[PDB]
């Protein structure tokens, strides 16, 4: 059985290393009973058509960000509020806790399985107008955020002019300028490209981006036992695998993208974290607070 896993970046990403580790963990757990073909690239839609694929079926595996998963399962947004994860350290042990386990969980209600966490690093603001050193250098700005509310309600706090857009179309439309930036973390700046696209880099790194490895409850409700543990554990390894890459990228990413001729500012992130706090007045209407005590309280 080939099965297709369907994710938005390049084979030489993060999501490539995610994939090809998913593909090499699983061809050998089933002895080649399973085997997975990439389809990277966005070559079968934006996340959205991707996590409805799954759900029907057409699509086996993927991995996305948590760009459109609020549309599907809400309540993971509270990892989505700016400044809640603290560091990669504090993030990785939120997810991989039974608070993030719990969170997991709650995907095979809509028809899809969530194996793991996995992940892109801390998200970045670019633009092509100007640097952007204080929050109030932000205000005015037309970037394009993801489909999650949780980014949209932050950005607007510093007077961003927000654009929710899908990934296929952002290319297109920075080069076109009917936006003036958009947001990632390191490693989707440097694989995608972007410097191409975008002059100005400011290390804002206002919010971790989760990635989710996902798969069609069609396939994962057929296998055994033994054969769900092997996918469990596949996903795992496809989730150390981001790990790492992101891990690495840390290190050059900047080095790299100064090469290619952006400027990269540093800036104060704690003036960022105060200006988009009054935020907490809608996402204590959306989560519980004692559940993002508890996010704030875990340790590592
Ligand atoms: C680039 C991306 C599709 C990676 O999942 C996501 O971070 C997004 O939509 O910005
Ligand atoms: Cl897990």
């Amino acid at each position: 059985t080939t099965l297709k896993m369907a994710y938005a970046l390049s084979t030489s990403s993060h999501y490539g290393a995610g994939a090809e580790a998913f593909a090499k963990s699983i061809e050998g757990a089933s002895g080649g009973k399973y085997k997975v073909q990439q389809f990277a690239n966005s070559a079968l839609g934006g996340e959205r058509e991707v996590i409805e694929g799954l759900q029907i079926g057409t699509i086996d595996l993927a991995i996305v960000s948590t760009g459109a998963t609020l549309n599907f399962v809400p309540e993971t947004g509270v990892f989505d509020i700016p400044f809640l994860l603290r560091d990669l350290p504090h993030a990785r042990a939120v997810l991989d806790s039974k608070i993030g386990q719990d969170m997991l969980a709650k995907f095979p209600d809509r028809g899809i399985i969530a194996l793991a966490w996995g992940e892109q690093g801390f998200r970045h603001l670019t633009n092509n107008v100007r640097p952007v050193k204080t929050p109030a250098d932000a205000k005015g700005l037309k970037i394009r955020t993801t489909e999650n509310p949780i980014h949209i309600t932050a950005f607007r706090q510093i007077g961003i002019l927000p654009t929710p857009m899908a990934w296929p179309e952002v290319a297109t439309a920075l080069q076109q300028g009917t936006i003036d930036g958009q947001e990632n973390p390191l490693s989707v700046i440097t694989s995608a490209k972007l410097s191409q696209l975008q002059k100005y880099l400011s290390l804002t790194g206002h919010v971790y981006g989760p990635a989710l490895v996902l798969m069609s409850a069609n396939v994962y409700n057929g296998l055994s036992d033994a054969e769900k543990a092997s996918f469990k554990a596949a996903g795992k390894d496809s989730a150390q695998a981001m790990r790492a890459y992101v891990d690495n990228i840390e290190q050059t990413g900047v080095e790299q993208l100064k090469k290619e001729g952006m400027e990269v500012s540093e800036v104060d992130r704690a003036a960022f974290a105060a200006a988009v706090e009054p935020a907490y007045a809608e996402y204590y209407k959306k989560f519980d607070k004692q559940l993002i005590q508890s996010i704030r309280d875990t340790k590592a």
